[PDB]
């Protein structure tokens, strides 16, 4: 499923180490496009962390940080503040291609896909999450 979005990437960062992309089986996967330099990201990130801590297990999803930072030691200090996963900085090319695939023109953006089928579930989770903190309408399915 996730082969389409992250061609040939087999591992993702988690805290200080990594995890196999295989460990995402069965989950809804949210790609989070953000950067340390982005002003509206600052306010949205804590809202996403709150939702994630409350619901990642019970609503069975994962978040994968897809960085738009272009400085290496930017990224790392920035991802250290997040509880979820990240595309490794060295694989920024995959992130750029993913961003184009989903027509992400601005950040923050949050796109949810089904790990197993690859189907896109929601492209507007950044807007809907802020209006639905208790996830009553999760996963905010696209028309």
């Amino acid at each position: 499923g996730l082969d389409k979005y992250l061609p040939g990437i087999e591992k993702l960062r988690r805290g200080d180490g990594e995890v196999e992309v295989k460990s995402l089986a069965g989950k809804l996967v949210f790609f989070y496009f953000s950067a340390s330099w982005c002003p509206p990201c600052r306010g949205f990130t804590p809202q996403l962390i709150e939702f994630y801590d409350k619901f990642h297990e019970s609503k069975n999803f994962e978040v994968v940080f897809c960085t738009w930072d272009e400085e290496e030691d930017g990224f790392a200090g920035y991802f250290a503040k997040m509880p979820w996963l990240a595309v490794p900085f060295a694989q920024s090319e995959a992130v750029q291609k993913l961003s184009k695939h989903f027509n992400v023109e601005s950040i923050p953006t949050l796109i949810g896909v089904d790990a197993d089928s690859g189907d896109v579930v929601t492209t507007r989770a950044r807007a809907t999450l802020v209006k639905d903190p208790e996830g009553e309408q999760f996963p905010w399915k696209d028309a």
